[PDB]
């Protein structure tokens, strides 16, 4: 999928979590966020159309997604153990990664 | 172990999974693939004998293994929850990482 | 927290594990090591005060923590499955990461 729909997938599933009743709703959204993250990681973003895929910026751009994926996973472990509010807490924490990549590349 | 035996460990365990009966067979092979991945990640590969360990290429070379290890882990979670065919599906997906590193460094 | 207290958190929890009775003691320390690792990863270390945050060295410095976090996680999985001595074995293995970052940046 395109960078922009993956960002809507990231954004949407975030709302799904912060309002979720239960663990399965959380696990499902995190699963979907992981997929989107990983697929957005393949894209070249507007701001960086002038850079080769092995530029330092494209490298750093792809690293922002590694960080998000690691976090999602840590949230997933909490979801997997039925800890729905701390899972929700994690999901909320992801924001500072979202915003760190956005400050520099969006 | 040497880069080349680790690649045979990666390759072999891949066949073990795609033909596995059960979860324990999958978990075991993934465990072994993780080990080999991590050990191959220390090696300097023929194509890159002329580069320092902190060259951008050696950096990128080691990143190909981070991606594989993350994927293996995601497959492991599926194996750990008794999902043997989707675990098998994951293991198959790893191929595009194997081949992405190979296109550029093999 | 500061780089140096996070390193004491890393160091302390390591002793907690290698002497632990049970899985919950291990899971708790690993959880805390993950937190500290991730927080130390934001710091700029003395040796690198003269480098921009996107220098290759600051990049490599932050990667040393990715490796530690991945390992901690692998130890956590063992802890989570009640495997207290192999969890302890993992925790001990972390040392070569600790020391690899230290050789070059401490
Ligand atoms: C869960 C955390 C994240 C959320 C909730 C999120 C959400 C969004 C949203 C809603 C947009 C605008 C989409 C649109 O309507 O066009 C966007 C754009 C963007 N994001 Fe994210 N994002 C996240 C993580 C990241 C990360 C980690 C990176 C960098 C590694 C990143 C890089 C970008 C870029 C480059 C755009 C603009 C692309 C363009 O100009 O077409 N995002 N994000
Ligand atoms: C599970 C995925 C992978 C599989 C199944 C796999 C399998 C193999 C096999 C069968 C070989 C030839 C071994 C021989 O008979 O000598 C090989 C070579 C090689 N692979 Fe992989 N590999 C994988 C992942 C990777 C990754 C991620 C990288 C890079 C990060 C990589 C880098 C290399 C290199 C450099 C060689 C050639 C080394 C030499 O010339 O001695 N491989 N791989
Ligand atoms: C679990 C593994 C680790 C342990 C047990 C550990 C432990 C320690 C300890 C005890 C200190 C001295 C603290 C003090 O009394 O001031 C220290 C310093 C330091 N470590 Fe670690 N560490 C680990 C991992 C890492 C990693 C992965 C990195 C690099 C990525 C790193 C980078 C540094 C640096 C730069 C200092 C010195 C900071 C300064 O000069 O203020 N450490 N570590
Ligand atoms: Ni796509
Ligand atoms: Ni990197
Ligand atoms: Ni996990
Ligand atoms: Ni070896
Ligand atoms: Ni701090």
């Amino acid at each position: 999928a395109d960078l922009e729909d993956n960002m809507e997938t990231l954004n949407d599933n975030l709302k799904v979590i912060e309002k979720a009743d239960n663990a399965a709703q959380v696990k499902d959204a995190l699963t979907k966020m992981r997929a989107a993250a990983l697929d957005a990681q393949k894209a070249t973003p507007p701001k960086l159309e002038d850079k080769s895929p092995d530029s330092p910026e494209m490298h750093d751009f792809r690293h922002g997604f590694d960080i998000l994926v690691g976090q999602i996973h840590d949230a997933l472990h909490l979801a997997n153990e039925g800890k729905v509010k701390e899972a929700q807490a994690a999901a909320e924490q992801l924001k500072t990664t979202c915003n760190a990549c956005h400050q520099k590349y969006r």
